[PDB]
DNA sequence: ATGAATGAAAA
DNA sequence: TTTTCATTCAT
């Protein structure tokens, strides 16, 4: 089963997601959720586009680990 | 023991 | 609207 490429903010909670959770005590895995993405939006541009960069060649070694690949919804 | 909903984004 | 990860919470 192929699954997506993961979004930039994918792989920002990805690696933040447990941080945030330690950082805030016993919450909610949503309110986790939200805070990741509170964290998200007061990032600089500097480690945003590094994330970016990130997506980006874990993109492209999806579309061709994968040829023939498709965006379906259903 | 199985599903819902929280978040950004490219499609 | 859909789905990529993760996971508490609700069912």
């Amino acid at each position: 089963h192929i699954r997506r490429p993961m979004n930039a903010f994918m792989i920002f909670s990805k690696r933040h997601r447990a941080l945030v959770h330690q950082r805030h005590p016993n919450q909610d895995n949503r309110t986790v959720s939200k805070i990741l993405g509170e964290w998200w939006y007061a990032l600089g541009p500097k480690e945003k586009q590094k994330y970016h960069d990130l997506a980006f060649q874990v993109k492209e070694a999806h579309f061709k680990a994968h040829p023939d690949w498709k965006w379906c919804n259903k």
